[PDB]
């Protein structure tokens, strides 16, 4: 037998989260496979450590894999931010596919200090609220929590300001009142007990968040080969899906439950409110390429070899 090994897996997010039995058994299929070499316990609810400090947890040793939101931290990765940006994705399956094909060419570059196990996206989120907003120019003035940097750089756009919280901390926000506004996939809204505070939701695929698993890299090589050769095989597109599809289809399934009720206003956009959200989300784009080649990238390249795999993939709305 190779020598035991036991991992603490951090989440950010409560037990009840689709992603924390799927990591459960990624794990438990870990352990079969290894023979019992291997072994993890999953620690949800920031136990660990904040939400935002994630990546650096993994990074600097104190659990041996987190889940991350890369856009909690502006400007720290620019290259996989083309995911944040609004618009792009139509569905959480086929875009954790694409994002994960991807993101796996430019990770070298910017998660460097990690090893990334795969990457991924939610379900499309919303714009819900206190007020019936139809239009870019009705965020101004109002206080939105965005979901990561790109969203945050549109409320500005928009003149809002934003209110920087996790997931776990948007509810209490809200209910300060120090926020107007939440960006949230549908389900979550229920999730997290958003339901009972905000009452207006618009219903299009507005923007995803992205997201990493990251293993530390001192845990991965402290492995023997065998054991490493069972972590690469569990960070393939096959895991990436089996992890993160259960949450896709929880998100969706929110938002048909909300459109069920009958306290809730899930409003529709005429194509003319929704071209001026898509004409007028535009500018992000370029500020993201100005933070790719500040980095020492090339946007161009970057973007056309996302397009290439959002065709492969039927991934782009
Ligand atoms: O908007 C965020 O903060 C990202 C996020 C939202 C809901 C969730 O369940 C997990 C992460």
């Amino acid at each position: 037998q190779d020598k035991t090994v036991n991992w603490k897996v951090s989440l950010w997010v409560p037990p009840a989260h689709p992603l924390v039995p799927a990591t459960k058994a990624w794990a438990e299929d870990i352990q079969k496979a290894s023979g019992g070499s291997i072994r993890m316990t999953v620690f949800p609810s920031e136990q660990l450590g904040k939400a935002f400090d994630h990546y650096d947890m993994a990074r600097d040793g104190i659990a041996d894999v987190t889940y991350v939101n890369p856009g909690y931290q502006p400007g720290r990765f620019p290259i996989v931010s083309a995911g944040q940006l609004p618009f792009v994705f139509k569905d959480g399956k086929k875009g954790t596919l694409a994002l994960n094909e991807w993101y796996h060419k430019y990770a070298p570059t910017e998660m460097k200090d990690t090893k990334l196990c795969f990457a991924f996206i939610h379900d499309p989120g919303a714009l819900h609220g206190k007020k019936k907003v139809l239009l870019p120019s009705d965020l101004s003035g109002l206080k939105v929590r965005p979901a990561q940097s790109t969203i945050g750089e549109m409320v500005k756009l928009f003149g809002g300001t934003n209110v920087q919280a996790s997931a776990p901390e948007s509810r209490d926000a809200l209910e300060r009142g120090v926020a107007d506004e939440i960006t949230f996939p549908w389900g979550s809204v229920f999730l997290f007990g958003i339901d009972k505070v905000v009452k207006y939701h618009m219903d299009v695929p507005l923007y995803t968040t992205v997201f990493t698993y990251n293993i530390g890299l001192k845990a991965y090589n402290a492995l023997s080969d065998a054991q490493k050769k069972i972590i690469d095989d569990h960070c393939t597109p096959e895991w990436a899906s089996k992890v993160t599809d259960p949450w896709t289809d929880f998100e969706a399934n929110g938002r048909v439950k909300m459109k069920a009720l009958q306290d809730h206003e899930v409003y529709p956009l005429t194509d003319a409110q929704l071209a001026e959200w898509k004409k007028a989300t535009k500018p992000l784009r370029d500020s993201w390429a100005e933070q790719v080649k500040k980095s020492g990238g090339d946007p161009a390249a970057v973007e056309s070899d996302l397009q290439n795999a959002l065709k492969k993939y039927d991934a782009g709305l």
